[PDB]
């Protein structure tokens, strides 16, 4: 019998110094670490692509 | 006797296409023609300059 050690999952920071193990959860519950004002999109494609 | 014709002040568009003759008044009253989400500053100076 060979014994396997377990490595604890490291934590990734989010807003307010809060920690969660899943980015999809820490983002949904707490939000990004630093916020931007907004995103100004730019599209380079056909008329179908822009729609 | 020399006659001077008069040219009237033109109007500059502001937010929502509203017109005024002074930017210092048109902006303070109506707002810019196009609004941006925000301005991320960037400073290249001393600690004194940053302060």
């Amino acid at each position: 019998m060979k014994e396997l050690i377990y490595i604890h999952e490291p934590n990734i920071l989010f807003a307010n110094g809060q920690k969660c193990a899943d980015p999809r959860d820490g983002l949904a519950l707490f939000g990004p670490f630093t916020k931007i004002y907004g995103i100004k999109s730019g599209v380079v494609g056909t008329q179908y692509g822009l729609s």
